[PDB]
């Protein structure tokens, strides 16, 4: 009965739209959906820009001190996810009220809906521990009044994210021919990191790990299983370079991404070396470019890579520091026309943050896809679920389960490997005109002690996944965050000064404080974090 209709398709495929166009637009320079910003805290990288004082709080972020509850950027950053939350809220109100007869994909869009929900949640899980679950778009304003970030308990808090993920999987298309609309495989993905994450149990008071569970392993193994990742085509791109490239959008391994397009992804806007005149933020550090030497026989360099910097005509070397980092006497983005170097054309604050610019989020200058309104910014998607992740992840599982599958794990681990001692694609070149000594080996398929193969599990994410802003969140699932980041601190000091003051304090610095602002409008609904 057409009169009698609350929403038309029209209307309601609107709103579906609305709520995937805020992860394009509802972020900033400074709050970033990548999180790049926050990233600022882990061994990868510094934050740069032209002093200390070029965002001070981001600054305090990096060395772990002087972070205050109630920072604007950490404010900021909770309402800006929690405003993704209503808008994918807002889409399901209405399509809940639909019926199928009228809109046939109901249930596919609500999953679609119930998943962007789910990816918001992640974040601000990472972020902040004690969440507020927004997972009742019916929700009348005195129960919204009412929520808390204690209703739940840690582990419930991430099975109501993983509940979203589940119901993604179980609605979703195997094959979407609009690109940045979810699939069955990207659900099941990030449904197998929702129980990594929650695997690696903080069931006490405070941060430190409690236990790592076998049943949420298990999960991960379950949907991580190549079978469901083969019925949407998911795998690893022929070269490592065709994540971070304009023109190899949306490929096997771009499990889910955001789409921008010339919408460009301003929130990366200060991550631009100063060649292009601002603003030389996200600054990969000497002890990332130490990470990526190898040995003789093309292995990580374990207990001794970071003794002394890596030297292009003496070391051995994994191809993906070219693509990750942009070093003094390279191309930057591959472009022969700007070859970086120590100078004021390549950073913003006389070399204190260094002259190494981040590739990944770049691209060549002369790109069309490149413009510039305050900052410049590009249309590269932002890939938030790779396949070498899915690899990784499935490994990391087995790995930690420990019941007879290391071995596999490690053939896993050597897919994701292999995969980088053949990229030279856009680099090959290298050695006749730099003297670059690429040698990258899989591992020997042989028994491992778990802490061994757990130790090549973590390598191989360090060099897998530099820059891309989840080395921190790792350390903390981890629950070695002090220790790695204080020994960072302590060897990082004598290259980038910023970091002679620093320290981390465990039980305090796992987890950004929940904001003041956001703890006194609750009237008490809310707790803060453990050390704040
Ligand atoms: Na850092
Ligand atoms: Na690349
Ligand atoms: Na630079």
């Amino acid at each position: 009965v057409t009169g009698d209709q609350i929403a038309s398709p029209e209307y309601v495929d609107n709103l579906v739209i609305s709520a995937y166009a805020i992860w394009a637009t509802g972020d900033d320079i400074n709050s970033s959906f990548s999180l790049w910003n926050y990233d600022v805290r882990s061994d990868d990288c510094y934050k740069g820009g032209s002093g200390t004082e070029d965002g001070g709080v981001f600054n305090a972020l990096e060395i772990s001190k002087g972070i205050n509850t109630t920072d604007w950027n950490i404010n900021d950053i909770w309402k800006r996810l929690y405003q993704c939350i209503t808008r994918a809220n807002t889409a399901l109100q209405s399509l809940d009220q639909m019926d199928e007869k009228t809109y046939p994909l109901k249930n596919q869009r609500i999953a679609e809906m119930r998943f962007l929900r789910g990816h918001a949640h992640f974040m601000l899980k990472q972020l902040f521990k004690k969440i507020v679950i927004v997972n009742d778009e019916n929700m009348e304003p005195d129960a919204y009044n009412e929520l808390s970030n204690t209703t739940y308990t840690n582990d419930e808090q991430w099975q109501k994210i993983a509940d979203d993920f589940q119901f993604a999987y179980d609605n979703l298309p195997e094959v979407q021919i609009e690109k940045g609309r979810p699939a069955q495989a990207a659900a099941a993905a990030y449904l197998a990191k929702t129980y990594l994450y929650k695997a690696y149990r903080q069931d006490g008071a405070d941060n430190a790990l409690t236990g790592i569970n076998e049943e949420d392993l298990k999960q991960v193994v379950k949907y991580t299983d190549p079978l469901i990742m083969a019925k949407g085509g998911y795998g690893l791109e022929t070269d490592y370079s065709m994540n971070f490239l304009p023109q190899y959008e949306n490929g096997a391994e771009s499990v889910w991404a955001i789409q921008y397009s010339i919408n460009l992804n301003w929130g990366m806007g200060l991550t631009t070396p100063q060649i292009l005149g601002c603003c030389d933020f996200h600054k990969p550090s000497q002890n990332l470019v130490n990470a990526f030497k190898t040995d003789s026989q093309g292995k990580p360099l374990f207990s001794t890579y970071d003794n002394e910097n890596y030297e292009v005509a003496t070391d051995n070397v994994d191809p993906r520091l070219f693509h990750t980092v942009g070093m003094p006497g390279f191309p930057y983005k591959y472009n022969e026309g700007y070859i970086i170097q120590k100078n004021d054309d390549w950073s913003r604050s006389k070399g204190l943050y260094g002259y190494y610019v981040s590739l990944k989020e770049n691209v060549d200058p002369d790109c069309d896809c490149l413009k510039k309104g305050s900052y410049w910014a590009s249309s590269l998607n932002h890939i938030v679920i790779r396949y070498a992740d899915v690899l990784l992840m499935r490994a990391e599982a087995l790995i930690q389960l420990n019941d007879g599958r290391i071995t596999d794990a490690i053939s896993l681990i050597n897919e994701v490997r292999s995969r980088a001692a053949g990229s030279t694609m856009l680099i090959f070149n290298y050695k006749e005109d730099y003297g670059v000594n690429f040698k990258v080996t899989p591992y020997d398929l042989k028994a491992y002690a778990q802490d061994e193969a757990m130790k090549m599990l973590k390598w191989e994410r360090r060099v897998e996944f530099g820059m891309e802003s989840s080395r921190f969140f790792d350390l903390v699932r981890w629950g070695e965050a002090k220790d790695v980041i204080n020994a960072y601190y302590v060897t990082e000091a004598s290259r980038c000064s910023i970091y002679k003051n620093a320290g981390f304090t465990e039980n305090k610095n796992e987890y950004l404080p929940v904001p003041f602002e956001q703890i006194s409008a609750s009237n008490g609904n809310y707790t803060q974090n453990f050390g704040w």
